[PDB]
């Protein structure tokens, strides 16, 4: 009974795709999915769907005849993220993750409005929200309204986690899953201290990040879910065999589905105010900048989203 | 022919950024800023040691009741203080202190330190106008000061690196801002490995205080716009017209030996708006972030100091 490295992973950890490519989700069979603001823009663009993307297009108008082009938009928006989210639900057992437009992340009840309405949109084609994990960028704000959705019973994703305080926050808020990256930690150390290879796993910050918050976690006895997020190559994947769960890319998928190896398996202070999250936040450069990143960059692929629905009205 | 900074106290309220108060005797700007960088360079390089001894000595005495951490704590605002009144002795206007940058993120212990260091003033016998509280311009810092505003005393709003940024202070009521100029151009700089300075009329630094300039102006807002931190004079000319500029001990003495024509080139928010502007701009928000440390870790040597001489 050899297996791949991609089926012992599974056997450890909640493996999980990072993509909104339906069809190669299905080759690979994870538990969950996690779609993303730049996945879903890769989607839109992309050959591959473009005649579902015209169907959802024609649909919202032909159904909001009464709307102006930006309610349109918007409502066209979501109605693409919700759309490709139910051609995911489809092909797998678990859950999807779909995120908040990234233009309210430092507004608490504008995130929970967008979040309410994605759960709408889901419900209204027969999804309950237990399939669905509101995807919010880990600022205070973000957290806040996790926090409140959470008391609802809708579970979220809280993303872009650089520093060990948003995990721990994130936590305190009784989230369902936390995702702290690997891969642009890693980018940051290497640009920082002009490495010209890639660190040694045992060296690598972004690994590390995530061992850190698996560990913090399990001695407090936190059950949000620990999900690594962000990588570069098979060898970071490998290296946090164990985790809870980790999200892998496609190409990253198929090289694990490739590989032979036995897989080791790798994982087996007060209460956080505002103003000590800030404090910690600003402390560390690497956060302050990644966090911030993270946010313009969404929001970039979400304004051209919105520029290339104005094209097809 | 005057010297290039007798023509700019024309135009521009000249202040000296610096707690070496003997150096500012001989520049005669109106006002002056100290800075937790500045005002650890002062003890450290040791001219003032008697005055630091006193206070010390002066703050055990009226403070028995305090212990060793609570102690450091209140010669550290004396030690501000102490240097703001020889500052006082030489110039005709304001002196700039600066809160614990370690506060920047509380808005209730910013205003709290910041009545302390007003109250050691009032009790050494300045009178609370001839003094500017300074204060990082994170959101809660702002809403601090349009507290202190309200309560009558004038705050200068620092670490200013976006438009958006200064126009919630202004909205604030703030009395100054404090837009910096050289750690903009140094990120300009690293960003693109350059080796020289940028052409004033591309130097991002320069940039942003006219941006801000300008919208003050056109806005009609009264707060007044102080550039602070520059690499060079050239910096400096370029904004000959501003409010005001603060501007070190060097650079001053490079001013008066310049004896050149000056031309003069210069003649609402929520928290959730502020916070994503802010985002926005990588620099400001890498920049904002940055000062704060560098002053939390230049307090922490004044500390240590302080304790090493207790
Ligand atoms: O965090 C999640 C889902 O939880 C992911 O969709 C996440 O956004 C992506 O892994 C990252 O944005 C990818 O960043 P990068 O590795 O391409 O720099
Ligand atoms: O903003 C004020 C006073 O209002 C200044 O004291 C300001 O803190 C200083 O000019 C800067 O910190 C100097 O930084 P740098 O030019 O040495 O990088």
């Amino acid at each position: 009974m050899q297996k791949s490295v991609l089926e012992q992973l599974k056997q450890v950890t909640m493996v999980v795709a990072d993509t909104g490519d339906f069809e190669l989700i299905k080759k690979y069979k994870p538990v969950d999915a996690t779609t993303n603001p730049s996945l879903i823009l890769k989607a839109v663009k992309e050959q591959k769907y473009s005649n579902l993307v015209a169907e959802t297009i024609s649909k919202v108008k032909a159904n909001n005849p009464d709307l102006n082009s930006d309610d349109l938009v918007k409502e066209i928006a979501i109605e693409i993220l919700v759309s490709f989210g139910i051609k995911i639900l489809d092909v797998i057992e678990g859950k999807v993750s779909s995120e908040v437009d990234a233009r309210v992340s430092f507004n608490s009840a504008t995130t929970i409005d967008y979040a309410k309405r994605i759960i709408a949109r889901y419900e209204s084609n027969g999804i309950p929200k237990d399939r669905v994990l509101i995807m919010i960028a880990a600022t205070w704000e973000g957290i806040k309204a996790a926090k409140l959705l959470q008391k609802e019973g809708i579970n979220c994703n809280l993303t872009l986690i650089f520093d060990k305080a948003q995990a721990k926050a994130c936590a305190e808020a009784g989230v369902y899953l936390v995702s702290p990256f690997v891969g642009r930690i890693t980018d940051w150390q290497m640009q920082q201290n002009n490495l010209k290879t890639f660190p040694a796993i045992a060296d690598d910050d972004g690994v590390n990040s995530v061992k850190a918050i698996y560990k913090l976690y399990k001695s407090h006895g936190f059950k949000t879910i620990v999900m690594g997020a962000s990588f570069r190559n098979v060898e970071q994947v490998i290296a946090l065999a164990g985790c809870d769960a980790l999200t892998i890319s496609p190409v990253l998928l198929e090289e694990l589905k490739n590989r032979d190896e036995h897989l080791e398996v790798k994982l087996t202070s007060p209460q956080i105010s505002e103003a000590d999250f800030r404090w910690l936040m600003n402390e560390n450069a690497m956060a302050t900048h990644k966090l911030a990143e993270g946010i313009r960059l969404f929001t970039k692929d979400t304004i051209e989203l919105e520029n290339i629905i104005k094209q097809n009205l």
